[PDB]
């Protein structure tokens, strides 16, 4: 029925059945990607078509394609040959992982390596990393992974712990060929164990903590239709997923009296890379983009109630395509549910002799993922109030190395001869903005200082200033904590009842952004995340900000190419890319396994409603 | 028992009795503050001497005194006249508050300004405060409160919806006379009322909200003992509560199995400033400390369970002292609770097999209180992980104006002809350091971004570096969040197993500080909050960052004056004072009652651990 329902097993087979009719699918071919297609602007067709879109690989060197069908009608409507070369290789397959330890325990290079170690191949695990666009030659043409090798003492063991420094191959997985093995020197393996689970390590369990029990007697206060549409004191949308972004939000709304007002059309977090900041020419080139390389809603948890999501909670299980285009379900992927949040209003006054408090509360949509050593949670508030957040959350094992005799500038040591690279998680959160509808504007807001004198006689004013951003080339913003910066997405055609433009203020939490060098090819690939803001005129193909194919794909692409057209977005339908991210020098702390650490953003309303929407809260 | 313990009804009675006898406390005087004293450097003196201090206020003009006795041996220590017109006017009186509505009433002057506004001076509420700044000549010596007038219609109206613009009144609270009235212009009162618990505004009430049960059958994880001492996950503290700063966190300290590690000696909010932006001479001059001049512990609120504080809820009820000398107990003023936070470590490893997941909860202590329109909340957190937060909670009614036709660079509108001034709530933390004992440093530590070249070809490598502040003279800093700037307090004779000095990460949350013009009274008055961070070496009677008698001071006290010193710092007992607020442009959504905004802080172990300290929290 809605056109924003969760893609079903059945639509996942059905383009597989078309792509096999079309001779688009047949055994060599593998499905990199797959992804429903959002409706586009204005009720154009008189129904709506369901479509889908497909990266399609060739695992015999064949140029792979881009194809769209509508599984409704069981067409092929586009489909075009990719040159990965210049446009960029396709995701990651999970079955090309394995591949990497696989073909290195057979060759020589690699052999020769660990024995100078005195290292059991049979132990030695190999985590499958990105390659990147450098200057190797011969990996022109070539769909590469590079490999670090780790020791793992038993099946149990958390191979972490023993990171196998100086040592570095890089290998083509579709011809399976080692093409190179790097051997900068035999690092000592760091010998203590990570194993949080060993009692030894762990010591005897605390009985301590006493049960705290969350429950909802008469059921939650968010209803679910169609599968997956909630509606939640007064808010309004649609929660949807998709194998590369994750969980995604679509029509964010407010119900203000007679009328759904719509805040954002969908949001998503677009992109996520961790650059890592260790000069070693075996980690020199690590970056990897969960988001753009890996598809992250494919590595996505299966969430245990009461422990991964606690007290009343409402799953969503939504369904993938696997690499032959067979659906596959998450099961319990997505976690929703309200709680608690405190105070929301309060105040005691002398003169009407009345007290007056009332509770706060937030829906929460969310989703785990798990990307090799690293485990990221993906969070999305909304509050009574009006405000949205989101909430990224890292956990999981540091990334390590051998840590230097010497000391490091770029490494920090987690335990005995073992070392955790500097490195940044930064997400993009992809805002396709609806403030009262389409016509947008965003202003950039600044504190502003005045001097003493004539008007400021005591030297106590201050005021503030905002500037419209007009044309996409004005709108690569940078954030500005000093001046307590923000910025406003507006509708200049839609004035609450005091004749101002109804709007949303956007607070970031203004972390630093990419630190690597211009030059480099992190910074180019990654050059979404060296801004805090970016402000795009809405199109159908503009979807991330690094372009559709990141995986050894050069700058060329994404926000840097989209911003050049230099679009009108004064009043229009427009776009907000907002770069938040973590800077993490790894603790001590942070080992054996690290405590969640937290970055986001949020959006609060600003003079959208005409007083506190809020008011008709009861006291419970 | 405990040295540390809450002062008792009976302690506050004998040192009423101990004043009296002593002929200190005649019908003229007033107790304006009163507090414990905390023990000084150096236990070794079997039993504690319970001593409190004293300010006590003289209503003839006399001279103020400030006394210390001892509780125990039922005598007065010591007892100094002050000079107001040097070191400051005593804390403001509730009784005071009082007069001044009382005495304009009968002023031809203030009737006349009434009169011409047809408004009914039983029905003019007149909000009093502080002098806000020190300039005015015949002011000097003289205590003195301004009155600004607010229309209540009926006994249970809000006032603040109807605020008497251009006119302000000047009154000398000992004397009893009104020194000046003046009126720039007659400006209409705001007609809409801002009645939030009138159907009438709120409309009907929500039924959608379904009960959220919160409960712990076995009861709290945490213990209370001594009447405040607490243990909580490996932390020990001591909750203590002054009439001036409000809860007061002691001997702050975390288990690390066979020892009882300290952390932070004292921690409290030592001043809290609220500054006015508008430049009309009506309020120009507003600005009022609620730590330093009201005493917010003596405006804190009773918490009513499931209310204000929802779940298995510890109180405390501290007692303070009323103007006369009588206990006066705040029946449930202090909430104290554990909650779930979350997950708190995740990771599921492909190599080892093993799924491990673990939550994370906090430790709650709080209290709230009113200051005339503005409610605040004092929240203190302690995590599983070691990490230590503060969180103010702002909320209540704004101070408003009229909207001025043809608008305002200092004043938003929330209502028709309704105005708010544009205005600050900035915060001081004084953190009495003691990571792992008195020995300690201060470090700022910022990123460093590194330059393509030999030794980082690829231009990846980024890195980090700190300076240790020596001196006091270098101990004043600012924030740089582009910088990703944190301060680290460490023990350089206390290392990890790593070698490493132990340590500590504050957190800021990189807010704009004072905006007014450097030059201002205000400037002056709280000269710490212009600046994010500020290190002394630790002395006895350096309590507050704006001096002990704040009200109506020239400037310069406290901080400036410490500071000034220039103590060595580089390993020595010290105190980190962190200045951090919020920043307030009015929203329409701020009115009638506004939801809650916040700020804070939190410091987290660096180094501290010699690995997670959450190891052994048991899955459950
Ligand atoms: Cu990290
Ligand atoms: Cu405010």
């Amino acid at each position: 029925a809605s056109p924003f329902r969760l893609a079903s097993a059945g639509e996942i087979s059905e383009v597989q059945g078309i792509l096999r009719t079309a001779g688009l699918l047949g055994p060599e071919k593998r499905i990199a990607y797959l992804g429903v297609l959002d409706p586009a602007r204005g009720a154009g067709s008189e129904a709506e078509d369901r479509r889908f879109r497909v990266f399609i690989h060739d695992v015999s060197g064949a140029r792979p394609q881009e194809v769209t069908v509508s599984v409704t009608n069981g067409t092929v409507i586009s489909a075009v040959e990719l040159d990965t070369a210049a446009t960029g290789e396709l995701p990651v397959l999970e079955e090309e992982f394995e591949v990497v330890e696989q073909l290195l325990a057979t060759d020589e290079r690699w052999l020769k390596a660990l024995a100078a170690r005195n290292l059991d191949v049979s132990k030695v695990r190999v985590a499958p990393l990105s390659a990147g666009v450098f200057e190797y030659a011969e990996e022109r043409g070539r769909r590469i992974l590079r490999g670090l090798a780790f020791v793992q003492d038993f099946p149990e063991d958390s191979a972490w712990a023993h990171p196998v420094d100086g040592l570095v191959a890089y290998v083509d997985v579709v011809s399976k060929e080692v093409t190179r093995v790097i051997d900068t020197g035999v690092f000592p393996v760091p010998a203590e164990h990570g194993n949080y689970t060993d009692p030894e390590l762990t010591g005897p369990l605390r009985t301590t903590q006493k049960p705290i029990s969350i429950t909802q007697p008469e059921g939650p206060s968010f209803t679910v239709t169609g599968g997956n549409h909630i509606e939640w004191e007064k808010w309004s949308l649609d929660v949807g997923f998709d194998v590369r972004e994750g969980v995604v939000l679509h029509n964010i709304a407010f119900r203000d009296g007679d009328r759904l007002r719509p805040i954002i059309n969908r949001a998503s977090i677009a992109e996520m890379v961790v650059p890592y900041g260790d000069p070693s020419p075996i980690r020199s080139w690590q970056n990897y983009f969960a988001t753009g390389e890996y598809l992250v809603g494919q590595y996505a948890n299966s969430l245990e109630l009461g422990c991964d999501c606690l007290g009343d909670i409402t799953y969503l299980s939504p369904v993938i395509s696997d690499a032959f285009g067979n659906p596959r379900e998450i099961r319990n992927g997505i976690c929703m549910h309200e709680e608690d949040w405190g105070i929301l209003a309060k105040h005691s006054d002398l003169w009407s002799g009345i007290n007056y408090t009332r509770r706060n509360r937030r829906m929460v949509i969310s989703f785990f993922t798990t990307i090799g050593n690293y485990d990221y949670g993906f969070y999305w508030y909304l509050y009574l109030d009006g405000t949205i957040e989101f909430e990224a959350k890292a956990t999981g094992v540091v990334f390590t190395s051998a840590f230097p005799e010497g000391g490091s500038d770029n490494i920090s040591q987690l335990a005995p001869g073992l070392g955790a690279p500097f490195h940044q998680h930064i997400f993009s959160a992809r805002l396709d903005m609806a403030i009262d509808g389409f016509t947008n504007r965003v202003e950039e807001e600044d504190v502003v200082r005045q001097t003493m004198g004539p008007g400021n006689e005591r030297g106590n004013a201050f005021s503030r200033k905002r500037t419209v951003l007009t044309r996409e080339s004005e709108a690569v913003r940078e954030a500005d904590a000093r001046t307590g910066r923000t910025w406003i997405i507006s509708n200049p055609e839609s004035k609450n009842r005091l004749n101002e433009p109804v709007g949303y203020k956007l607070h970031a939490h203004n972390q630093p952004t990419l630190l690597a060098d211009p030059g480099s090819s992190i910074a180019r690939r990654a050059a979404f995340a060296t801004k805090d803001l970016w402000v795009t005129r809405y199109a159908d193909d503009e979807r991330y900000p690094t372009g559709d194919f990141v995986n050894q794909h050069s700058g060329g692409a994404g926000l840097p190419s989209y911003i050049a057209q230099d679009r009108d977005i004064d009043g229009q339908d427009i776009v907000v890319w907002h770069t938040f991210g973590l800077t993490h020098f790894p603790r001590v702390e942070d080992w054996p396994i690290m405590p969640v650490d937290t970055v986001g953003f949020k959006l609060r309303p600003e003079g959208f409603f005409d007083r506190s929407p809020v008011l008709d809260v009861p006291a419970n």
